């Protein structure tokens, strides 16, 4: 139908916007601490602690499969990256501090994205 195509254009546009957001967020992680899944070889007990692991590479896979239907779903996954890290790692670690900085600096970007998704209507 014509409607289904219009819908898919919207989703494709959302994906385009979310790809830009993802790049801006990952730029706030120059150490690349959150670039890849936590290694279950190097951290064999990780899944005993963290029940829903997340990372930028995994988000990007979902993104390019157009797997985020709205900004809220995308934000949930971004929040998982941060929250997982702040639980597994102690306050005085480079990992925890990196998550705090990513959350603080990322909020600016996400505040803008929400306004754009609303205004453009995606």
């Amino acid at each position: 139908s014509m409607e289904q195509v219009a819908m898919e254009l919207r989703l494709t546009e959302l994906t385009r916007l979310l790809r830009s957001v993802l790049d801006q967020l990952q730029d706030k992680d120059p150490a690349r601490i959150f670039a890849q899944p936590v290694s279950l070889k190097e951290v064999p007990d990780y899944l005993d602690h963290i029940k829903h692991p997340m990372d930028f590479a995994t988000m990007r896979k979902r993104l390019e499969a157009q797997g985020y239907k709205n900004l809220h779903e995308f934000e949930e996954d971004f929040d998982l990256i941060i929250d997982n890290c702040m639980k597994y790692n102690a306050r005085d670690t480079v990992f925890y501090r990196a998550a705090v900085r990513l959350r603080d600096q990322g909020g600016v970007v996400l505040r803008q994205a929400r306004r754009e998704v609303d205004s453009i209507g995606l």
